[PDB]
């Protein structure tokens, strides 16, 4: 028993973080098979950040400017290019420590662990969610560039995330490895409108069968709802609406505990309208909305 | 900017971890050098678990009926010795991703990472503070027995814990990698005591540091306290006692942000008086004590 934001174990991520150079810039690159990825924006200076024209400044940009690094020992570029909003450098090495991976592009509301890294190495690694607005709430500072989000079935890495940047607001934005921006975000030194964040319902309630599974259960209550009535609560507490396809997710989670997905629904919304009355739930003061129902499971019976 | 529960890269430890058979009971264990670390219970069956005797168990044990597995290659066990709660089971090969490495035994309200293992496969990592009371809040299920805590500074891994088991109250205790127990606590299924946990107030005013580092500032007031004064008030909401050396340990971030130590505990006694009334700080709705001082530097600095 007990319930905690765990990440993925990073080993399979760590032997793929180098460090990537180009001018003054040093951030953190990506090295899959022959090719390392990280943001394009390593080709800017302090001028260009502003408005700058990647085109124009990755013309100035031939292989030998682009110094790769993998631990101590430097590696060969023999191409690179642009891909929407990443660089992907060509090395004459294919990484020996590769792991079987996959690019998938994740829907908000879906969480992975970050690897944080700096000059290409490791500094730790923590679990969190592609908000709503397709923000992430990270923990990144200057040089975190080219750090990466991603999950683990088995034995297989599906990298989700790359870190480009963070907005005026605290908040971080970034790509997926294709370098397409997760949300409406550009990779310019200017002020950017993240969306109106709301709260990932499906989540919160496969954490509220989590408290259950674990013990914390004095929120349960005598009522149920119905989809249409929770959602009306829903849309005034800024939670996303729940659809049946949130409810068949949570259909393994409500057989587990016996709790039906519309009976937990009616402790959410009586939560919601309540407050927490100075008690906690799993610790927590307040309504966790940063596991799914899939990371439930997996915490709640050891998938390894 | 931001704040997480982050844990250390967990690589150098993942390479380390091996399933230990013996009888029907399978747990992790420990591979480092030629030796493999695991629970003493892991001799153990449903009968002995009420009161075994070790000692005699063990007897009936020979270096064949330990069952030692790395990945999918067989350990040959040429050795086998008791020490205190842990066994250790010499090996003819040295493992060759054996990082460079200690064992250390922490004190309470210090933190640490999990990397959580079933049948020698890591399933997450996660961080987590030792209690005052020597109980940890971790996430551990049937199998997990044998998973390591850890610290790391650049490339050494300190090893500070091991589990072993959980008590009727849902908390978890376990040994150092000599195999004492952290605690009272002695490894037979039976009902025992975990001490009054008491709340890190180090690692909450440096929690609240982190925070004005970050921005959430509005808990800062126009008060000052003393070091007595201040204390009056932990006893009474179960507040660890603060010392001058705790006042010195947080000075780095005293002066990175120019906050008195003795304002910011001001700052937390309105905070223990008062409550939130609603509020935050970095995204948790109570006052945070699983980050020390070396956390909050580490992480606002980028340490790798
Ligand atoms: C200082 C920091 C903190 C956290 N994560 C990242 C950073 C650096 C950063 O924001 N870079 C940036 C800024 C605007 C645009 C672009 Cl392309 C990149
Ligand atoms: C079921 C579980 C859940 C979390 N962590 C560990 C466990 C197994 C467990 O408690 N083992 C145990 C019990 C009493 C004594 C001794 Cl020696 C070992």
């Amino acid at each position: 028993s007990g319930f905690r934001k765990m990440a993925f174990p990073s080993g399979k991520v760590e032997g793929c973080m180098v460090q990537v150079t180009c001018g003054t810039t040093t951030l953190n690159g990506l090295w899959l098979d022959d090719v390392v990825y990280c943001p394009r924006h390593v080709i800017c200076t302090s001028e260009d950040m502003l408005n700058p024209n990647y085109e124009d400044l990755l013309i100035r940009k031939s292989n030998h400017n682009f110094l790769v690094q993998a631990g101590n020992v430097q590696l060969r570029v023999i191409g690179h290019s642009m891909q929407n909003c990443v660089l992907k450098l060509k090395v004459d090495t294919a990484n020996p420590k590769t792991p079987k991976y996959k690019f998938v592009r994740i829907q908000p509301g879906q969480t992975f662990s970050v690897l944080a890294c700096y000059n290409g190495s490791p500094s730790g690694v923590y679990q969190c969610a592609m908000r709503p607005n397709f923000t992430i709430k990270g923990s990144f500072l200057n040089g975190s560039c080219g750090s990466v989000g991603f999950n683990i079935d088995y034995d297989c890495v599906s990298f989700c995330y790359m870190h480009h940047m963070e907005l005026p607001t605290g908040v971080h934005a970034g790509t997926d490895l294709e370098g397409n921006f997760y949300g409406p975000f550009v990779d310019r030194q200017t002020a950017q409108a993240a969306g109106t964040d709301t709260t990932i319902t499906v989540n919160v309630l496969a954490w509220l069968y989590a408290a259950v599974i674990n013990g914390d259960r004095w929120f349960l209550n005598r009522f149920t709802t119905t989809l249409n009535d929770f959602n009306l609560v829903a849309m005034k507490y800024n939670y996303e609406p729940l659809t049946q396809d949130h409810v068949d997710i949570l259909g393994p989670l409500s057989a587990q505990t016996g709790i039906a997905v519309l009976d937990m629904c009616a402790s959410l919304k009586e939560l919601l309208q309540n407050g927490m009355n100075g008690r906690t739930i799993l610790g927590s003061a307040l309504l966790e909305d940063e596991f799914t129902p899939f990371d439930v499971v997996r915490q709640c019976s050891g998938v390894t």
